[PDB]
This record gives C-alpha cells, sequence and structure tokens, in this order.
C-alpha cells in the first residue's frame, strides 16, 4: 500500500535537524514535477503504513518511502517552523531577547494562538480515535508546525531532553495516566490523558512535565495521583479542560471530541479579543 518513490527523483538540499534514529533534509522531489519535501533517513515498512493510512488535515502528509538501497528515507510534506515543542520554546516570554535579527514579531504567543495550536492537536487525536486507533507517544516533540500556524502531529522517536523517555522498551512515563505506567494498558482514554499533558507543555511554552523531577520520582507521583500545577499562562477553564483528561479512572476522562468542541468554542469567543 505505501507509495515507492525512486531516489534518482529525491535530490537532498540541506540536514533541517536530526534526532536519535535518523536525519531529516529539506530536499526537492520530482514526479510527485518539483516540490519541496520533508525527508527522514534512518520496522520501518510498518510505521510507512500507519502514515499510508492516515490521511487528515492535522495529521503530516506523507508521500512514500525509498527502499532503493541505503539509507532508507520517508518523504513527508515540509513543515517550515518544524516541531511544536521548539517553536513554543522559541515564542515564549523570552522569544524577543533570544531571537534573531529577521524574525518577525518576537514575543510571546498570545493566548489565541495557543488555544488555536491546542485546537488542531486535539482534532488530530479526535481523527485517531474515530479510527480506534491508539498513538501512545502523544507529546508537542511529536508535533509539527508550518507557515500559518498550522500544526499536525507528526510522529508516530527523538526527544528534547534524554529524561522524556524512560528505560523499564523506553516509556515517555510524564505523559503516561498510572494504568499505562503501572501494566502498559495504552487506549484511546491513556491518550486523552497525554492531550491533557500536551496542554499543560502548550500553556507553560513546552517546559517539561515534572522537570523539577527524575523519571523515578515522576512514576510515584503520578501513580499517587499527583497533577501538574496550572501554567501562569493557563486561564482556568484551559486548567478545567487539563483536570477532565486527567481523572483517574480511564472511563471518567472526558472525550477527544468534547476536549476539541470545547477548545474550539475557547478559541472562537478569543478571535476578536
Ligand atoms: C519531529 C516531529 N515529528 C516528526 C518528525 C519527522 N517528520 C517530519 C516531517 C516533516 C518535517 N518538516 C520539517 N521539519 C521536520 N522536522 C525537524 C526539523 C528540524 C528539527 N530541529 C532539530 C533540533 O533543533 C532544531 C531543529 C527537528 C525536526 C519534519 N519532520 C520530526
Ligand atoms: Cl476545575
Amino acid at each position: 500500500c505505501v507509495h515507492h518513490i525512486k531516489r534518482r527523483d529525491i535530490v537532498l538540499k540541506w540536514e533541517l535537524g536530526e534526532g536519535a534514529f535518523g536525519k531529516v533534509f529539506l530536499a526537492e522531489c520530482h514526479n510527485l514535477d518539483k516540490m519541496l519535501v520533508a525527508v527522514k533517513a534512518l520496522d520501518f515498512q510498518r510505521e510507512a503504513e500507519l502514515l499510508t493510512m492516515l490521511q487528515h488535515q492535522h495529521i503530516v502528509r506523507f508521500f512514500g518511502v525509498c527502499t532503493e538501497g541505503r539509507p532508507l528515507l520517508m518523504v513527508f510534506e515540509y513543515m517550515r517552523h518544524g516541531d511544536l515543542n521548539r517553536f513554543l520554546r522559541s515564542h515564549g516570554p523570552d522569544a524577543k531577547l533570544l531571537a534573531g535579527g529577521e524574525d518577525v514579531a518576537p514575543g510571546p504567543l498570545g493566548l489565541g494562538q495557543l488555544l488555536a495550536v491546542a485546537s488542531q492537536v486535539a482534532a488530530g487525536m479526535v481523527y485517531l480515535a474515530g479510527l480506534h486507533f491508539v498513538h501512545r507517544d502523544l507529546a508537542t516533540r511529536n508535533c509539527l508546525v508550518g507557515q500559518g500556524l498550522v500544526v499536525k502531529i507528526g510522529d508516530f522517536s527523538r526527544d528534547i531532553y534524554s529524561t522524556d523517555y524512560y528505560r523499564v522498551t523506553m516509556l515517555p512515563i510524564r505523559w503516561m495516566p498510572p494504568e499505562s505506567i503501572l501494566y502498559r494498558k495504552f487506549t484511546t482514554e491513556s491518550d486523552v490523558w497525554s492531550f491533557g499533558v500536551v496542554l499543560w507543555e502548550i500553556f507553560t511554552y513546552g517546559k517539561q512535565p515534572w522537570y523539577q523531577l527524575s523519571n523515578t520520582e515522576a512514576i510515584d507521583c503520578i501513580t499517587q495521583g499527583r497533577e501538574l500545577e496550572r501554567p501562569r499562562a493557563c486561564p482556568p477553564e484551559v486548567y478545567a479542560i487539563m483536570r477532565g483528561c486527567w481523572q483517574r479512572e480511564p472511563q471518567q476522562r472526558h472525550s477527544i471530541k468534547d476536549v476539541h468542541a470545547r477548545l474550539q468554542a475557547l478559541a472562537q469567543a478569543h478571535h476578536h479579543h
């Protein structure tokens, strides 16, 4: 089902960044005549199958693979502003004094932009839950930002701090509910919990959840029922949505459809203000 692209049709331009299990290049792709794309260089067939199967406005567009020798390539649409975690951090309260001279309006993202970012990640999660698909690793580091604040889920691995994953098989324990940490029970309800944690990342401008703690201390705090504090930039109504995602019992957590509807209502009420 995965579309195969000829190596000759892929012209690598320059590296955009590099992660753990691969590199990311800006490239030009022919016969897709001349298109600007992002190429990830390294199961490969299973991850490619998933990206082929998924098709939504808030899931990164996938064009196919190149298995003509080595290295294995994955072709995606180019998302200009990169990963959402770095985007949040570089557009936070300390965006002006740290940004470059050419950078357009350096400063923190306003409430309207934070809600639009949150609403687009939720739209992608609504699509995944409708297909009974469990992501298992939802976090801003796995999201991408394109021109005009277009936000999409881009991956189904890399990290900002090495502490994002815990060796139990690497688990993103800071994003996980107690049933996932304790029994590896992954469901659309464990994904809604991770979405509540993504909301916390958005409203802290990309801070690591439980940053003050080591992964073993975070496991203890999470399983004991400790809740992440309300971020300074988070309105009380957004924190109430986070708490709805964080109900201890998986079946008591708000559905992603209701979370999305509430984020969309708040975003619409703030558009003209
Ligand atoms: C990340 C999240 N989700 C999916 C991925 C792979 N998939 C895709 C697809 C399309 C892409 N279009 C542009 N950029 C992409 N990724 C990219 C570019 C630069 C960085 N860095 C490295 C660290 O310092 C700052 C710059 C990071 C990631 C990208 N990744 C990657
Ligand atoms: Cl509340």
